[PDB]
């Protein structure tokens, strides 16, 4: 059977035979290519899949990239303005799946220029960087990332610029100084400690601090990181912890029976640490959906080249009590942590 | 213990008991009063402090004031000649601490007469005004200002006539026109923009312009003033930026641990601006001395009545990277900016 000619999102999709991909130029909003696949169900009936705009980039986002390029050849002040623009641009919900992938690139350029120019972002710059991130990973865009990641591992890439930005910020803090950044979909703590006199255990997130969003306060997620873990494998440890509310929905998934059903915690430390062989990291993580079963604590390294495969690691962590909408994990090496489970 | 009779600078200082001030008539050069304090060290030994000539005014400077007064009761041409005379007089290094304080008054009379008579100073008049200023604030006179400012806030007063003179000049420029004035100890930019169509961001100082002194070219000080800041709280903005090389040595100091260790940038704008709540002003400032620590960016309002107190403001500005003999600041409201630090 065949999918018939449709008009959708200002584009005509010519009749197509089951199993072939049709391509069209992106809407005049943008440039690139759009695609739609003529699928065949089980009963033998052909039906149109959804159209993909992963390779479409709104002119607005291209213009913002070119300005970014103007500033590079005062650079820092330029990147401050790029992120101001990007956030304003994203808030308008005028972007295709491919504009998200292009935003990750812009954030990398911004983050790489800040490091290259030794330009410490302002306080409002940090908050705005992570508010951009919060927009991008909002569940509202769960289907756009599903479409974006068929062409490029946008989440692997985003977590890596986030890691670079965290340590750009943390590298400017004073010894024993910390900072908290709260957004709709992330909470971030950046902490700096001397390698030879790490002051205390690291816990996170500190709910007592007024400013903490509700979804964290009325929650059970927490990190306990014993100071005994912060040991060397430059003169300061930058410790960053990120609790993503929704990121689990778009990460490389685990083997089929299971699924990322929890909030996600990243714990990055530079320089590299030699963790003890005993699992000494406590990671408690709330669930994204009521009704799960068979929890498996896991860690997943977005730094590896095969990061997009989704090789989750269930031997790093030990799964302990599951209760009150969360599960506790006891993990050995630092990484990105989640509770894999069978969804309803 | 007592300080014994000394003869110094053509004056006899009678024996004095520790802690009392002795007074003498000024040298015959001048009129007024000189003073010297019999101090007591920690060990209990009395010793003469230095003599103060803050209240002495050389006859030469009094004669120049009386001529100033002749011209006022053709006035403008008179004030042109006063500044010609003052500069010639200052260049001769024949002045007491009190002649400096008297020069500030003369510059106010000159500046007030120019405004009162709507007499736009010539190009050579502007340059000569600021060359007078450069002489006066040269570090050579760092001890004279220390002596002058025990009786009158000469620097608060000088910065205010400078502000009045800048806006007298700037009020005569054409729209979008600018001017640069370079001296040994200051660099001044005066810029005029329409309130409703401010053309671009203001940066300063533009080192590319040949004519720029060396101490600025081989330096890192800079202002970035986004056009977004120039918003109203008459039909034109006069924007003046002054980078003082040495002024930090004689401004009201901060709390004891810290000290004005940097070059100083004033940024005046008339009419008054309503700045955004986000800190959008970038101020980079070089250090006056190698060896500082613990930098704190600060702003200080010489317009307030308590200006002489030295209420520096460290919440206006955010201190960012410190590197290559300067420190970057990100400030919210326009003012006079410096980097306070612990000196060696
Ligand atoms: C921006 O980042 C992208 C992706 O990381 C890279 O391909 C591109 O070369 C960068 N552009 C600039 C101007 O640095
Ligand atoms: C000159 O200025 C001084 C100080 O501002 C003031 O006291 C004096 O009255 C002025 N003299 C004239 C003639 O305007
Ligand atoms: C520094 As990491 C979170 O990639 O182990
Ligand atoms: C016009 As101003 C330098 O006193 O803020």
């Amino acid at each position: 059977e065949m999918c018939r000619d449709e008009y959708v999102m200002l584009m005509t999709w010519k009749k197509a035979a089951a199993g072939e991909i049709i391509y069209n130029k992106c809407p005049p909003n943008a440039s690139g290519s759009a695609s739609r696949r003529c699928l065949l169900s089980a009963q033998g009936v052909a039906y149109w899949g959804l159209p993909s705009f992963a390779r479409c980039i709104s002119h607005e986002y291209r213009y913002l990239y070119l300005s970014l390029r103007e500033h590079l050849a005062l650079a820092g002040e330029g990147m401050s303005q790029v992120v101001r623009s990007l956030q304003e641009l994203l808030a308008r919900r005028t972007y295709y799946s491919g504009d998200l992938l292009f935003s990750v690139d812009i954030l990398r350029n911004v983050t790489d220029t800040f490091k290259r120019a030794t330009y410490v972002p302002s306080a409002d710059d940090v908050q705005r960087f992570f508010q951009v991130v919060s927009f991008m990973v909002d569940a509202e865009n769960k289907e756009k990332w599903d479409d974006a990641q068929q062409v490029s591992p946008g989440s692997v890439h985003l977590l890596r610029v986030v890691e670079d930005f965290i340590h750009l910020v943390g590298d400017a803090l004073k010894a024993f100084q910390s900072s908290l950044i709260v957004t709709d979909n992330l909470v971030i703590s950046i902490q700096r400690e001397p390698v030879s006199a790490v002051s205390s255990d690291i816990t996170f997130p500190m709910r007592g601090r007024r400013g903490m969003k509700d979804w964290v306060r009325h929650s059970e997620d927490r990190l306990f990181l014993p100071k005994e873990v912060l040991s060397l494998s430059s003169s300061y440890f930058v410790i960053g912890a990120v609790l993503y509310r929704t990121l689990g929905l778009i990460l490389p998934p685990p083997r089929p029976p299971l699924a990322v059903t929890s909030r996600v915690m990243t714990v990055t430390v530079r320089p590299p640490t030699q963790p003890p062989a005993e699992p000494l990291i406590t990671v408690e993580l709330s669930y994204i959906i009521n009704g799960t079963t068979d929890p498996h604590c896991a860690s997943w390294d977005y730094s590896r080249a095969d990061a997009s495969s989704g090789d989750w690691d269930t031997e790093n962590c030990q799964t302990l009590e599951t209760q009150a909408a969360h599960t506790r994990c006891q993990c050995q090496h630092l990484s990105t942590f989640a509770v894999l489970a069978q969804p309803p």
